[PDB]
DNA sequence: ATCTGTACATGTACAGAT
DNA sequence: ATCTGTACATGTACAGAT
DNA sequence: ATCTGTACATGTACAGAT
DNA sequence: ATCTGTACATGTACAGAT
């Protein structure tokens, strides 16, 4: 019943090696480009990002996101009024210094332009760059070799030393992937974005984002308290599965309900991040009990709706759900929808 | 009762402490020699294994063993007779015999370097121990007062695929798992200079394995951790190695056996066993009877492969007699029906 | 002659297809 | 249950640069 | 190239709580 | 007796400086 959901969500392996044939081609070129002997960007490493590449991209292969990662030795940071995710930050880049700031707009406006030169000359695919969105922090590429894919091409600064302190008391595996495994996780670099808000605040140009991407990945992949979870000689597990089954209810309701459109997947991630913190065992995810599981995090999510009180995984004191961020009535809409889809069936899952 | 015997075989702060400011000092001198001067060995690291540093060392720090580990330009590995563990090597041209890479040449410069560095040292009292022909190491005595032994362990480095004699080795599938096994099998394998039984000959060591294994032992990624449940596997095999130590201070007949044949088999019974909860620390006796009853087996089916290369017996005839198997059994049979008197002593 | 940034070589977990 | 494409970590060969 | 600084794992040691 | 919290000690991976 939600195994016959998970069926239909499953990709196919001939839709993923058309896709993955045609991104991989694009990237790569992009990246080559990147590295030409006047490039500021000259150096940029790949980082395959986001659910395709944690295996909990659902339905179709048509979303891909690929960071353009670049170290940044000898940086300072400036958190941007105690918002504990924001920053500003203060040789290839001095075309992007303000003074002694690193400006996000001049040097995403720069990486966009080398981008879509080079697209111009691919005459293999039919590609093209989206519009420039508010506060993404990516140059999107729109790929109709024939199925539409979409590619997100995202900057991000490469930062090797300790984490900021706002993430002093984020991560809270201990009880669950452990110690060793926390430590060795926060000795890996941290990554910073562009905010690239258009909201006339101060510094609206010149603001970063904390970015944990890599760190979410290896945590989708690495995901149990048994090191044999999943693999071929222990027991699977329902977690992924939990994730795939809330991300579609959000996808469907989002598709029908412009009241939504301040909600996202990486809503859900972060709660699924803080339900396998509270549930660490894996005989708490068997998926025998996929229902009950699945149910659970669905009360959970409606908890943080309700309260409008749902913490970033890496930065406690960063709450996506306050209502500086997220309307009352935009949460309590999307908790009755939950509510009715929980107790009738989940008719949404047959459209 | 073994709880009281594990409060007696702890180390103390104190002597920890005491010991390893002396083995720090003579080791760091010996490295810091190995490379600024124009010696063959320049760009030696230093890697840190056995008891010690896996934290299962008993009684006293009185025991500590170094690699001093050589990255090797791809080298082409000739395994000697089907032996597993043996091989020679091939293309320091200074260690050549014909072509081969002599174990023995190799290890002679490596003994006189250190000797003459020691013969220097005016702040601690120690001294090279005379060879022994089977041992791969460079031996120093220190007195401490307490007295202190060092293995200065020579090893080449080698990053390419793990020779094929171990294809079927490290069985931590269903224990550690799949991607542990894996990402420890792209870390590089190590050639000590023990000969073969001669003198080119190599042996594989995985001590850098073995010591991750140790420190990553439990089927739960927080067994042993300040957020997890705490195990009795380092306490048995700490108890089964006081045991064989005991016996062995009182019985010569017992002069093959030692303490690796101990970790060997502790390695083969935590993979058999591999679920936290069969190690509960309320289970101590079970634990370690179990250990026991497993270790008996191995002597009576005269069978101990080593775990990283299965052909190698390390209970074959041609190592260890029969009668010295059988004389370990009856021994190890008495303790356990007597309720260990040799742990009063 | 050597050095090296770039890309191929090797090996296998994950999970879809049969 | 087996077979099989993709992703990805790490080793290494080498055209072009020095 | 080498070396110190940082952070926290692994331990011992012991009082107070359970 | 064990568990838990704090103090005190060593080992060790790796960034950044030199
Ligand atoms: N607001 C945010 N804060 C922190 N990280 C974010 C973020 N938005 C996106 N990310 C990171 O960037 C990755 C890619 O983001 P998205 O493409 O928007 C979603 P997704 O996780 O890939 O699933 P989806 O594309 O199937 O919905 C996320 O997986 C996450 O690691
Ligand atoms: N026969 C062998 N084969 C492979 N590796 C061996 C070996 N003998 C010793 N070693 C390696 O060298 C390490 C040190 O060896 P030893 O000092 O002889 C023992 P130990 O494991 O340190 O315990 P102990 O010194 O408390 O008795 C071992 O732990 C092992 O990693
Ligand atoms: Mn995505
Ligand atoms: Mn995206
Ligand atoms: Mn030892
Ligand atoms: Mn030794
Ligand atoms: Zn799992
Ligand atoms: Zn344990």
């Amino acid at each position: 019943k939600l195994k016959k959901v998970l069926d239909k969500l499953r990709l196919k392996r001939k839709d993923i090696s058309e896709a993955a044939e045609t991104v991989n081609k694009v990237v790569e070129r992009l990246l080559r480009r990147m590295q030409k002997r006047e490039s500021e960007f000259k150096g940029v490493e790949q980082l395959n990002t986001g659910s395709y590449y944690e295996h909990v991209k659902i339905s179709a292969p048509n979303e891909f996101d690929v960071m353009f990662k670049l170290e940044v030795p000898r940086i300072e940071l400036q958190e941007y009024y105690e918002t504990g995710a924001f920053y500003l930050v203060k040789n290839p880049l001095s075309h992007f210094l303000e003074g002694e700031v690193l400006s996000a707009t001049k040097m995403l406006s720069k990486f966009r332009k080398i981008i879509k030169e080079e697209v111009k000359e691919i005459k293999d695919i039919d590609v093209s760059v989206e519009k420039e969105k508010p506060g993404s922090p990516a140059v999107t590429l729109l790929i109709r070799n024939p199925e539409e894919i979409s590619v997100d091409i995202i900057l991000a600064l490469e930062s090797k030393g300790s984490w900021p302190i706002s993430t002093k008391e984020g991560l809270p595996i201990q009880g669950w992937l452990g110690t060793k495994v926390r430590t060795n996780l926060r000795r890996e670099p941290f990554y910073l974005v562009p905010k690239n808000a258009k909201d006339g605040n101060s510094f609206q140009g010149e603001t970063w984002r904390l970015s944990f991407s890599h760190t979410e990945k290896y945590i989708l992949n690495n995901h149990g308290i048994e090191k044999t979870c999943c693999e071929s000689s222990g027991a699977k597990c329902c977690r992924k599965e939990c994730l795939k089954l809330m991300k579609y209810l959000l996808e469907q309701l989002k598709k029908e309900f412009q009241e939504l459109d301040a909600f996202c997947s990486y809503h859900v991630k972060t709660a699924i991040f803080h339900m396998w913190t509270q549930d660490p065992q894996d005989s708490q995810w068997d998926p025998r009990n996929l229902s009950s599981c699945f149910d659970k995090l669905l009360a959970f999510f409606l908890e943080c709706l309700r309260t409008e009180k749902l913490d970033h995984y890496f930065i406690p004191k960063f709450n996506l759900f306050s209502q500086e961020l997220i309307d009352r009535k935009s949460k309590e809409f999307l908790s009755k929808k939950i509510e009715y889809e929980r107790n009738n069936g989940f008719p949404i899952f047959d459209k």
